[PDB]
């Protein structure tokens, strides 16, 4: 089961995406996005990627077809066969992710807050729980 989301109140500094899934035993790779748009071709403000089958896990946004520069977190901290917990916060001036206790990465604002209207989650992964606060 994929997870896919509207945000039908918006999300501002202080929304926080909890993700708690498993990552499969022969996974090549999940994603979590934040989609400006409700169809496949949207925009994405935020496109989070843990790739296991080339160890990295790939930040990016995606305006008008165009993926923009990628970014990438400090290691793998997914591994085949192990669940995860994932953290999304929305600040004013980013995203910070957080996976398990520590905090991975700060993903800086390519589109404002105030565009995104969809999360979906999906790829190689099961998922005990995808909420929003
Ligand atoms: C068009 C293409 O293949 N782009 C390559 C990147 O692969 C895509 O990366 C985006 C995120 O930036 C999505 O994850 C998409 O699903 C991938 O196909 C690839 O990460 C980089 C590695 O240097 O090369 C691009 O050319």
């Amino acid at each position: 089961v994929p997870h896919k989301s509207s945000l039908p109140e918006g999300i501002r500094p202080g929304t926080v995406l909890r993700i708690r899934g498993l990552v499969p035993p022969n996974a090549s790779r999940f994603h979590v996005n934040l989609l400006c748009g409700e169809e496949q071709g949207s925009d994405a403000a935020l496109h989070f990627n843990p790739r296991l089958d080339t160890s990295e896990v790939v930040f990016n946004s995606k305006e008008q077809g165009s993926w923009g520069r990628e970014e990438r977190g400090p290691g793998v901290p997914f591994q085949r066969g192990q669940p995860f917990e994932v953290l999304i916060i929305a600040s004013d001036d980013g995203f910070k992710a957080v996976v398990g206790d520590a905090q991975y990465h700060h993903f800086r604002h390519r589109l404002p807050l105030a565009r995104v209207r969809l999360v979906e989650v999906g790829g190689d992964v099961q998922l005990d729980s995808v909420r929003i606060f």
